[PDB]
Order: structure tokens, then C-alpha cells, then sequence
DNA sequence: TTTATATACCTTTTTAGTATGCAAA
DNA sequence: TTTGCATACTAAAAAGGTATATAAA
């Protein structure tokens, strides 16, 4: 599992659509759909209900989303505070 | 930047060695070295002490290392919890 | 010297892009 | 119908492997 999976999944959940999330991140919709499949096949857990329009998270996917943004918000903290330390000698 | 980069960096710092870390990660040494280089270049900061052999972190790299471990741990915790839920053996309200 | 990391070069794997099918409303 | 996610295929990007040059110890 890479950050790509979280970054993409979060986008899908936030925009409640693959197509809009695709456009938000400036990638094609299919390779986005494939990443979300791979994530789910890796975990062995279905995170989104489909069709169903718009897309909705499953209870598991909801929990996973809530956590994923905590993690991604931390990658931000991590990187930015690292850079702050580099600037200064 | 991806989790693999963190996972690699962590290996190198712990083993204080690219060749040992690469053996543990089951890839060759040259890939590991480039991946680390890429991570450094992508952030634009030096994480490791090149020039000294018992390979050591820079102050920035040290902070980054300590953060990474918490991050990677929370990734495991997320997955572990999600599975617990998904198996329907939740003890989460 | 020896021993470990960086570079050069090539292969394999993964991800992104395009065309299009198919299902939801 | 129109609209949006999925599947099939191709293209590009990125990761990984082997050989070897190079710099610490």
C-alpha cells in the first residue's frame, strides 16, 4: 500500500465520484478506478458501494477515510517541519 | 513520495547500511541507493551522512526518521483496525 | 588492501492514457 | 436518453537487477 492509494481514495470520497476526483487530481478516471480496486483487493475489504450514484463509503471505508486524512495531514506536517529544520545552520 | 520510500529509508537508518538494509528488504543495493536519492531530491534536503561509513542520519534526516516510524505504525494500525471492523468483530461502538 | 555505496546500463513491473462497453437513473 | 464506473488495450514511467567505478575504512 502506497500513499497513492490513500491520496486517490480520499479524493474519490471527498468528491463523491471517480470522474470528479480524477479531474481534481488531473489523472484519467480508469487508472484511478484501478488503484481503488487494488487497494480493496489488497485489504480484502470493500470500501465503496457502487451504483449507487453518487458513490458512498461502506462503514469500513468510512473509518478508513477518517484515518487516511489524518495520515495524509501528517505527511504534510512531517515534510514541512523537516524542511523548517533544514533551513537554519 | 510513497510509503515504500519511508520503508526503505527506515531500513537503511536501522541497519546503518545500504547493503544490509537491501538484503533485509529483498532488493539489490543499487535500487535502494537511488530510491533514497530520489526521496532526498524530492524533498530537497539531505537525510543521510555520505562521507562517513557507519551510515548516519543528518539532524533533519533523524527527525524525519522518527516521524516516519510513527507514520508507518499508524498505517498498520489503520489497516489492522479496518480489518477488525470488516470481519465484524468490532469493539468500536 | 577490503568493503561498502554511487553510476551506468538494461530488464521487468507498474501506472497512466485512450477507446469503449455497460449499467444507473 | 444521458452520465459515470468498469474493462481491454497501449504507452509511459518507474522500480528492480547486474556489472563496475569509486571512496571510505
Amino acid at each position: 500500500m502506497e500513499l497513492r492509494h490513500l491520496r486517490y481514495f480520499v479524493a474519490v470520497v471527498e468528491e463523491q465520484s471517480f470522474t470528479k476526483a480524477a479531474d481534481k487530481l488531473c489523472i484519467a478516471q480508469p487508472p484511478l478506478s484501478r488503484q481503488i480496486q487494488n487497494l480493496e483487493e489488497e485489504l480484502g475489504i470493500q470500501l465503496l458501494e457502487r451504483g449507487s450514484r453518487p458513490v458512498k463509503t461502506t462503514p469500513e471505508g468510512h473509518f478508513f477515510y477518517q484515518y487516511a486524512i489524518k495520515l495524509l495531514s501528517n505527511v504534510d506536517q512531517m515534510v514541512s517541519m523537516t524542511k523548517r529544520i533544514a533551513s537554519g545552520h
